[PDB]
């Protein structure tokens, strides 16, 4: 067998891809976001409960479909990225990213030995098919993509030099941490928060760097797609889950 | 402590009940359901991979919420029906019933002997709250509801007989079953099913029985609201999650 | 490796062993009980929400014990009796038999063909440890143990006709399912259900037999033991957890 | 979408197809199975610890290979067929098939109506994807395969009468059932044995349906093989695991 | 829908509140430990074998009881506790806490930005009913709960820092771990360990803060009820099970 | 209850202990490899799919059986070392051991205070059989056996000064992350890396401390074998279950 083809981490440099987020959690939920379209779906291991074998399911699910995986671990935690890096997640979206050497440190853990400190265990991993794909050891690097999130103060502050990092695939700002840190909590949309939103993505581009946002708010979102935002997520399955179940209550009270 | 009150068989007679189905055989998906505020909750043991064990996760989500369980069984049978008992589900929904003495049987699998054949067992029973609920033997069989899908033209060649069973509180149509036996498989909405229907309605309520249907187009909903069906479930929850998520996808293609 | 003796099958003709029904559903409870040192510990799949792979987990954990493992299918259904042998119960409890004929059919559904109807698969089968027993398919009958209930006025109208089936090794009488059978719910305490107790298990023994009760009242199972009775079940893990818990809160309120 | 193509199913009349056991009931494993090239995969809902719920879940894992997935069930029951049909199961080998009326029952249980009783909930099934296969109720039927088990003396007594049964696609020959049915339990391989099983592919393939075998002997695999029999599984998971791991221990001791 | 009142909070200021271990770690043995009437059960992440998922599972369990949740993480981790929070546990118990710098780390993990760290997912979150609880980002902070445990020699050394923390709600005394950090390994009933406690509990109430403990003597959970202890836990699910399971077996053998 | 005797541990001084990895990362495989014979079962916590929950499931399978059980964590984390000695694992096997201090904090870690770090709570530990063993607390450091891996330049520059670090029982070579560190990824089998390995097998062995490794090589095992190392691992069930299913469809193509 051949690696796995990252065509999420090419698709950043050649169009704009929209993603779903997928916090239910479930091996089944996943699977019905899959069947979709969306260009990417975000498995949250962050604010959905969920644990290394609760993502494999998921990854095993949406793998029969064309939709790209990105994995959100809970912190930027060189273990617990491996473990994921090993169940055949290929692309990583680390939250509270706020300096080079942090970014840096994801970088060296996303990587094998030499160049990267990413542990060995190919015979053992869904990520080489238990070693089916033959050349594993020598082919995994190129597949893999490194998001990183900038969503506090201390991020803004380091943003110039996260941007620096060679290995960062893509920069992500998270409207709902970012506005909390600004002192605007649960509502990211005032001026004072979408200025130093706007600006950061022209940052980030003109570095050559992906950028990312999510923003269930669709006119936010097609700003961010007409600013030339390349990773674009546009909802939140439990969100739709519940508002579509309130909706359509409303109907008959 | 008291028996659970059954509150959806008590409204049977003194209002218009609105209905989810929960298909999603989860206990985090059944709780988002749960925070909605429909009447009832249809956790279906016959059309989503659930078995007594995910039923009962979704019982306990469910119950720190006012809207009302009732369970679907894969079949009527009757150690089936005294497992979802015991788990704590105080209505059944059972489908394809077609004969007086099908539904006898499952009067008598719901009831306590010496009047029925309900097993035994409230020391292990979370119904009974693991005879936490001192008197439940005594209080239990009051709480319990008992309804029974028509959806063939075998069960249509035994309504009246059906609905002159003491003991089923409710009989509900199946439209699926019911158009695809009738030779419109897929395609309820033809005149020829829609007057079978309404005809059913009307002769399940002439005989002083609830009424029950499940239809996700809202007009027909609503037909079936004015001509006072008792129990109307108006969505499905695989249903509303694949097509919410498609409809948003829809706006950024 | 040899096949795993069938020490409580053996016993039933040298001793009286004590039991404790397991009805926590759930490999790490099983585990607790099976360090304490009872005789057997019953599986309930009847009255507890478990499924051949609940029941699977907990036979592994109690393996490591001295504690003899039972397990009660819910009902007697051929195939899930295949199951439940395959996945290495060697001691199974059916409920509500009512006949010679019924009694007959579940004898066959524990043995090989060409004698019995028992479906081969010892490749698959925790049973045969993969074939690691390598003479299992000739050495599994002989540790297999078959013990029905009675506890319905129809096992107690056909008793002298399951008494007479070879292949019967325990007659195991339920005072919940009776004691409601004969219009004393609950109440299996009275005079006119024990003395039908006391008759059974007397006619039980002078048959041959192994007989077998649980009952949670202290005072009654140092009767039945008295009586000779030779598998008695003296508590439910689920009552002992409440109990527990509730004798504590109330030296607090 | 439009609907899974079954190749099983095709490939009945164009080559023959050869098979892997997979009872080690669990979705990692069954991907591991997957990787390897098998043309067909049976999960065992008879000899394996699997219900519904952990058949999905290797469904899900096998979706993304090319090997086609076939499900045994536990027993012909009707119930049960149309819920693994509904997680998306397409093709079903039935165990201990013994008359044309129960084949006939058989193919009934896997068509919707009104020329089956497949029961309708195509909202809900994984089978439909949630109806993102817009057209699945018109395309299910065509793409469903329907195997059957002769595996007793009652079923080859009946072979001619389940040959004659339209919809009936292959017949499948069970060696450890027959075998033992026929009083050389363990033993196979005896002349007695293998003269049937040689005359009864001769019939099945007289007669236009799909013969197909397991054997884990290679030499007896061969032989099936060369007699033109459609679909022949070489080995089990279980009995792979426990023998790769046995033997390299014995380099060792 | 309003956030859920931590009735747990406000009664630390009103009533001494008992308290049960919950260490069975799964839903159905939480939901029985719920039916009992403790003021607080415990969910120990800790010394049971727990994880975010399992802890969820009992959370929607207990849910429906009025006891009272509270969750110990298996150490003051940053990441861990925004996971706990967003399960929508209201209340936290910080094992070996040693010091103000780390109990002002701990107060600061439980509060939103920008005052605190707390990671924003309120679409995401169980504990906002995924923003079903409209207001939940404003109103969440005020019903989170912390303690601390103080049970080595370091926390000791620093108690009059942890006590002068404002967000500190109480400091819960662990008898194991500080009598194994005194060299009384299994004897926290010593005068010297004692001692040490009876002094700990005043100065934590002199303070102004809730003082809690957990002990399974009667004798000393009812001296330190004396003494005021506002939270006291008074047994272990695990301990209980075991115990009533071995009394029963004692007057048998 | 005596606590379970270490034999492992014993055998490091008396004789060569043959093991096997066992990733697939369940209780029914992890059964299946203790049915084999191997002196020990790796259950891998850092490259197969396991956390807290699923390592418990298979401790209580192999427990059954006389293979010793050996954890390897994630990393050499305080916290989870807690969880994973309370759940009963007696031998832990920590990767990426670089330093003297590392490997002294992976001593207390094992130990009760006031020795060690190890928090304590017996009433809630499988390892003490929840106080069944009633001098746990007294007899457990005795049967904990610690084995830290060196396998990278920093653990090859830091050997001498880990192998003179008291509680050290055994170093293990990792020969995958090993060659990856050297700059021979996917490579071991290079006379750079084996005279490496060589030479600190033997400087392990007159340190007095046990050496040990993984090879799936059964020439390079033998040779290991032949320079005495203690604990030699010579296999991966995923590797064999991969192997052999495709050794087999090559018979077949
Ligand atoms: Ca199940
Ligand atoms: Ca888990
Ligand atoms: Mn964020
Ligand atoms: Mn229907
Ligand atoms: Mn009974
Ligand atoms: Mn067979
Ligand atoms: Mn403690
Ligand atoms: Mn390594």
């Amino acid at each position: 067998m051949v690696n796995t083809v990252n065509y999420f981490k090419q698709k950043l440099k050649t169009e704009q891809q929209i993603g779903m987020w997928v916090g239910l959690a479930d091996g089944y939920c996943a699977e019905i976001a899959a069947n979709v379209g969306y260009d990417w779906l975000l498995i949250d291991g962050e604010h959905a409960p969920n644990d290394v074998r609760s993502i494999l399911a998921q990854l095993q699910s949406i793998a029969a479909y064309p939709s790209q995986a990105v994995v959100r671990p809970v912190s930027g935690d060189v273990p617990l990225i491996k473990q994921l890096l090993d169940i055949g997640a290929q692309t990583l979206l680390i939250p509270m990213v706020e300096s080079a050497e942090q970014a840096e440190l994801m970088v060296k853990a996303t990587r094998y030995p030499p160049e990267g400190i990413r542990g060995v265990g190919a015979a053992l991993a869904r990520a080489s098919r238990w070693n089916n794909i033959s050349d594993y050891l020598q082919t995994a690097d190129e597949q893999i993509c490194l998001l990183v999130q900038v969503e506090s103060k201390k991020g803004l502050d380091n943003l110039d030099e996260i941007l620096n990092v060679d290995g960062v695939d893509g920069i992500f700002i998270g409207p709902a941490d970012l506005s909390a840190a600004l002192g605007y909590r649960g509502n990211p949309g005032h001026e004072f928060v979408q200025n130093i939103i706007v600006q950061t993505i022209q940052k980030i581009r003109a570095a050559g760097k992906a950028a990312g946002i999510l923003s269930a708010d669709e006119k936010l979102a097609k700003q961010y797609l007409e600013l030339g935002t390349e990773f674009v997520a546009v909802g939140v399955d439990t969100s739709l889950l519940m508002k579509s179940m309130k909706q359509l209550l409303s109907k008959f009270k």
